């Protein structure tokens, strides 16, 4: 059974979860089993300063996920 979690992060902290080459957002979701989507078209009332990510997975594998992340920034993600 998949779920979403919707979350949002500063637009600079963006780098500390796609990691330099793109290999940290992989490195979570191959350990995970979650993908992890980065917003591509925000709408026009959407906060230029921060940045919209989703988590699609079973629960199970969003909670990992969303651990693993948190460390990387050093701290909770914005929950919408």
């Amino acid at each position: 059974g998949l779920q979403e979690f919707n979350f949002i992060v500063p637009t600079g902290k963006t780098g500390l979860i796609i990691g330099k080459g793109g290999e940290t957002i992989k490195s979570i979701s191959q350990q995970s089993g979650a993908r992890i989507e980065l917003q591509r078209n925000p709408p026009p009332n959407a906060d230029p300063n921060m940045k919209l990510f989703t988590i699609r997975g079973t629960p199970q594998q969003i909670d990992y996920a969303r651990q693993l992340i948190e460390e990387k920034i050093g701290g909770p993600v914005n929950p919408l």
